[PDB]
């Protein structure tokens, strides 16, 4: 099993990632850490807890950074709605976050570990960067980082930048210069996972708590992702990181030297990816290129069925 | 006919553009202006003159800027050789450049015109930017600018930037903020025109001075373009601008808001292209997307046969 | 009494600041927080504890950030020596740091307070920035921040930047946009406190533990500050913040709009101070202009005598 | 005699510089080149011509760049008025610009020379930068550049930048990296030349065409320089360059390594001056520190009296 800490900002696709991570036998989900991103932390926290309660997921949830490390905070309410998880309606929330701050949880867990834990950040990298600079000794302890973020081609939130990186470019600069093994599921790969109405229907047919939740969630971003970016369905970007850890053969990556641009201006938060190797620098990232969607959606269905 | 001034840094594909522009009846080639780029100006001027002499092109050639407007000069000898036009071997040069500087030629020609002239820049944009800032009254007199440069995806000389723009980002910023009708044949489009051995063979069979010249030229970049960028043949990037003016239906463009990034750093000289229209700014550029290569190679052959 | 938290990177002048803050009856020193700066944290922590043990200061010391929030770490060993506090030799260390992290201490103390605590950063601003972004609710709780850092004219570490800001420009950007009442003792003011041989001799004559310590400390930077910068003596930069809080009439400030430049390049970490108000923006900082050095050295001697 | 070409954007103090340069026997004024700056070129050219006609100065005037090389044009109408030279009255213009563009004039004159000509730029550096990049062979021909621009301390138009540099930072970058001997009369020096009401009265008493002109001109900026920058009189910044060439002993300079910041942001167009030599780079500029104003105003009076 791959031990993971899932760091997220739920978030529609974050919820699908949580659903898969908490169920699949190849993943050992140690804890969920929450960061500000898609919405403010008060909301992404409530959203994370709501998902865990509904799916009866037995994993502690820790609240982290409510703001990025330097920049003026942005949100993605255009895609995710005022709540950050518009669509599903939950019973009154009874579970709460742990007392320990996510940054402390991340540091303490890594330091006490035998170096076998993978971090899976699928929101802005704020928690990760603060942990890395607060306790540099965590670096040798990180097995790998499999993050959803970035784009080698076109961004979403700006032409140059994908949201997670754009929401905290300085934190991304920290992570991308950490020297830790990195896998980047960028938009070039993740936009392939558009969740069209026939995919939603497939998960509805499977049914149960996860099938119902999948439908209520993914129907919302069907509209917003089309209206904003022209996508044929809402991608489940964040779930690709979980897929990658369950079976990396389903995903083609290419090793590249990647740099995060922190210049104010038209490329702030861009992941500059040396696809042709022209800079002659050692690769630092496995960059996602293609995903086998037949495999991927089969895996999603299998996880959904696990909750029946 | 479309009247043009062809501004170039020959340069293998520049030579092919010259060959096409000077021959096709849909183009009225008024003058050739030369800029430093692929090689230093002493070399690109000699290369331009050698090509015109070989093909008996009786169009005046004017020498322009030997250095970019602000940055430290770069060259592309890795692609184009120490001469800037390795491959063909020419007879002793008898023609000479005009005494009028290219910048003065461009300004004077536009100022005296009926507003029907198109600028076709296929090197760094140094001559164009100096002309625009030296005599801003040319702007309302320019019909269109159809330039080869930029990339909405991956660059060549760097991951972020295409060579022409990279060689003078500040000049490019001038041109891209000019407000003049702009067409951009960037690498995304032009990399489709890889001149593979079968395409060279085709032009060899057409024969004559242009067919032989085509072969001697494009066989050289066949090797360097593969070594540097993995390309299956050397693209004839600059010739796409001439093709566009001959028949724009052969090339699909998309209107986009494009900005040139002049920040020192990993995106210096990037053309940032808003493919999805997320910035909510009006388009300023028709950006090349796809080219019909059957049409394009047919047109190249037609022009080649014109010199028989 | 003004309640303070002293955040520092000892550091020769930090030690003088600690000596004054812990002894003057107008200061209520709640706690000392340590940051990486002049040297790595393992060292500035040891230096801070050494000074507290030597002078029998019974204030808790908390260790904070070992690295800046984003940039590559720099140190000032050129000025401060290999240990960070070259000069004095101390008896074996028995004094211990608290187990609580400085960031958590800062946040909890502020949150539990009645808004009457002043922060006094005299190192890089890493601890402060992390606290502000980790718990934004601390902002209304901060009475004032009186920091040593920046320069409106010439920097030290670079022509543009003073060391504390240069060592963490991104953290400084956080602090200077916080909206909290701000006082900046910059180099323009603090270079006025050159500790010349006659000043040292004055403190030697006062004697006792603090007088010996002052001599052993300030004799070191006497040499390093002259060799590296213009300086006739080592300034006691950080002690000016303590002086300011004891009697602000001893220092002339001017209210200015101040911005921290985070651009890579020749002004990275510059504090841009709008001396003439040309930007038309509301002031956010009281910037130090002149200090009454007779008043100041008198105050130092008084504090030194307090340890006899 | 020192042969000069005076490149300017008249401009109140430019006019005083022209008056001195054309009269003092220590200067051989070859030509006046005009650039856009204080106002658009149409206005600065008329202003320059008006001054020459009024004072019967028989020196050719050449019109140059009407826009900076890259940035969006700014003007200083707040200081110089809508005309760029509000204050004096002129008879109908009979004088006109020469037919040769200033950039060509500068190049041709330098290339034909024995290397003994000094350039005296007292506006934005647009003409100079275009000349340097258009014909790099001019570099060794330039004896010295004595420019009015920059500031090692506080700017005027912004806190970071002096107007001439700010109006074309990219051109200034070109000039400051040229390797030509450079003297920089920056604001730190030139602000010492405030033309208070008693100085104006002194020149009125001298009388003649130049005394009357001096008064009409300097009474205008007396008002604007006070309102904008709090200055006690309008400085005659540009005239200090002519003073420097008449008797350099009247001015104290310090050799420094100077870099022009071309970063967009709060230091765009700053001259970063390494006062303390901390960068370990060889000096490239003699930076003005102080001027003997008793000497200087005596020289101004002597020049004024020359026109009686
Ligand atoms: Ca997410
Ligand atoms: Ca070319
Ligand atoms: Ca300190
Ligand atoms: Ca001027």
């Amino acid at each position: 099993k791959r031990k993971i800490i899932l760091d997220c900002d739920p978030g529609h696709d974050d919820a699908i990632a949580i659903m898969m991570a908490a169920k699949h036998p190849a993943i050992d989900l140690l804890g969920i850490t929450i960061v500000a991103g898609n919405q403010t932390l008060d909301k992404t926290l409530i959203n994370g807890l709501n998902v865990c309660q509904k799916l009866e997921i037995n994993v502690p949830v820790y609240a982290g950074m409510p703001q990025p490390i330097m920049r003026q905070q942005i949100v993605a309410d255009n895609i995710h709605g005022d709540t950050g998880l518009d669509g599903p309606v939950f019973e009154p929330l009874t579970r709460q976050a742990e007392s320990t701050h996510a940054v402390k949880y991340i540091i303490d867990t890594l330091m006490a570990s035998d170096g076998d834990i993978t971090l899976v950040p699928v929101g802005p990298l704020s928690n990760i960067a603060v942990a890395m600079r607060m306790q540099p000794a965590i670096l040798p302890k990180i097995r790998e980082i499999v993050l959803m973020g970035g784009a080698y081609g076109t961004g979403n939130f700006t032409p140059s930048a994908e949201f997670n990186i754009f929401a905290d470019p300085e934190a991304a600069r920290v992570v991308f210069t950490s020297g830790v093994p990195l896998v980047m599921m960028g938009l070039d790969l993740t936009n392939q996972t558009v969740c069209t109405p026939d995919v939603i229907a497939r998960m509805e047919r499977a049914g149960g708590p996860a099938g119902e939740l999948f439908s209520d969630i993914m129907n919302f971003t069907l509209k917003t992702q089309f209206e904003n970016y022209g996508l044929a369905g809402g991608p489940v970007h964040d779930a690709t990181c979980i897929g990658y850890l369950i079976n990396p053969d389903g995903i083609k990556t290419q090793e590249m030297y990647v740099e995060v641009d922190v210049n104010s201006g038209p490329c702030y938060g861009r992941t500059v990816c040396d696809e042709l190797g022209v800079l002659g620098k050692p690769a630092n990232t496995k960059v996602g290129i293609t995903i086998d969607t037949d495999w991927f959606w089969g895996l999603v269905e299998e996880c959904v069925r696990g909750y029946i």
